[PDB]
């Protein structure tokens, strides 16, 4: 696999030992052929498995989540997905790795398929060696894969609102169970309804992810309640997941907006990820997936592919050459290879709205691409009355950085910095200067 010119999918069923038994094996004959190595992992609790796993060997940390001794010779960099193509962005010196080594290579996120794009690129060019490893690579149509022991697989109605009567498999049960719903205010409600029927109850996102992981570990649970988040590679001890086998999707409407559409069934690779938790201890077989509805690729028009292009067209690469998406999934957008690229000013406003501001991809680049400087807030006011944002029924509303109380109306409308309590805290921060 470590052979120039070679991009090589490992796409073994979850649970294989991607990371525990292939990635160390990986590492020594890296480390043995001379060849600089990047280990990319989806996130940072990813990471301080990978540490554990790779424990003597030499690797250069880039995560905090880390803390061991560096000796300074390490040819042998792990980091995470959005560290690598943030590095890409600004203007910091990368190395130019000999071997890629992608884990959890479905994500989905903005970042994490840029980031396929630039080392595909690289390696379809003859420049480098690609490790892409997933039990779901793109294209996947089982979402029943093999598996370490028997799953119970059952169709069924799942509770997407609190509820009275209807269902009490649910409760019923002596195991702990991971529930995979749309949404954060879809988690809150059945967590809600869990907790009042006794309950104990630990709710996982993409913002409080690390932080509220390590409950799963440190206090007896009944239910973990999580968005998609949990699609890579967070480990439980479990015996039931249950899916109700729909998402939100961001779609860019009429180019002017970003709405959440759906709940819509998850693709097939997401659902395979998501029955994936369980099934994993060949020792304690019988482990259910219950499910809710059916899989559609619902990754075709989906705002992150396009973000994605975003991405790569203010990475440089070679002179006037932009990378390509990861041919396997380089169809679900309809873009123009470079029509995103910005001038060296607009594109250092652009990682900034990114990095510093925390908005997304789509709302940075309009706002970079339309001449407005970082800290220059007024598109957050002078929007159009349907641009209003609404907090509790009533228009949220902020004391901007002259003083002043303005409704929150701005000029771009992106329906994720608003999506639940916690991102419009964020954005109503942002729109009165805070960061
Ligand atoms: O994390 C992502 O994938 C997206 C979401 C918004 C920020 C963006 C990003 C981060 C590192 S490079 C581009």
């Amino acid at each position: 696999m470590l052979k120039k010119k070679q991009l090589t999918v490992l796409d073994l069923h979850p649970g294989a030992g991607k990371t525990r038994r292939v990635l160390p094996e990986i590492v020594r004959e890296a480390i043995k052929k001379r060849l600089r190595t990047v280990i990319l992992a989806p996130t940072r609790v990813v990471a301080a498995e990978m540490e554990e796993a790779l424990r003597g060997l030499p690797v250069r940390y880039m995560t905090t989540a880390v803390n061991v001794t560096h000796s300074g010779t390490e040819i042998v960099d792990l980091m995470c997905h959005a560290t690598f193509t943030s590095r890409l962005l600004q203007p910091i010196r990368v190395p130019n790795y000999n071997l890629n080594i992608m884990d959890e290579a479905h994500f989905t996120d903005p970042s994490s398929i840029a980031a396929r794009g630039y080392i595909s690129t690289r390696v379809e060019m003859g420049e480098a060696a690609a490790i892409f490893m997933t039990a779901t690579p793109p294209g996947t149509r089982d979402a029943f894969p093999d598996s370490n022991s028997p799953i119970m697989d059952t169709e069924v109605e799942v509770p997407e609102r609190a509820w009275s009567s209807g269902f009490d498999w649910v409760t019923d049960h002596s195991g702990k169970t991971v529930w995979f719903v749309p949404s954060v205010r879809n988690g809150n409600e059945i967590a809600a309804c869990l907790t009042k029927a006794g309950k104990r109850v630990i709710q996982l996102s993409r913002k409080t992810f690390e932080t509220e992981f390590q409950k799963t570990k440190n206090q007896e649970w009944d239910f973990v309640i999580t968005t998609d988040i949990s699609e890579m590679g967070a480990n439980f001890k479990a015996d039931r997941v249950i899916d109700s086998r729909r998402c939100l999707k961001p779609v860019i409407l009429d180019g002017e907006r970003v709405i959440l559409a759906g709940p819509m069934p998850v693709t097939h690779a997401s659902a395979a990820q998501r029955r994936g938790r369980i099934g994993r201890n060949p020792n304690k077989p019988g482990d259910e997936y219950m499910y809710g509805g059916g899989c559609a690729e619902t990754d075709e028009g989906h705002a992150h592919w396009l973000e994605a292009r975003m991405l790569l067209d203010n990475i440089y690469l070679q002179d006037g050459l932009i990378a390509s998406l990861y041919r396997p999934e380089a169809d679900k957008v309809a873009a123009i290879e470079g029509e995103f690229k910005l001038r060296t000013e607009q594109r250092k406003t652009f990682v900034e709205l990114m990095k510093r501001g925390d908005l997304p991809v789509w709302l940075a680049y309009q706002v970079a691409s339309a001449g407005i400087t970082y800290t220059d807030r007024r598109w957050c006011f002078d929007g159009t009355t349907n641009n209003t944002i609404m907090e509790d029924s009533v228009p949220a509303e902020v004391w901007t950085k002259y003083g002043e109380k303005r409704v929150l109306k701005p000029r771009w409308m992106d329906a994720r910095v608003c999506s639940d309590h916690a991102a419009l805290k964020s954005f109503k921060e942002f729109a009165a200067g805070k960061r």
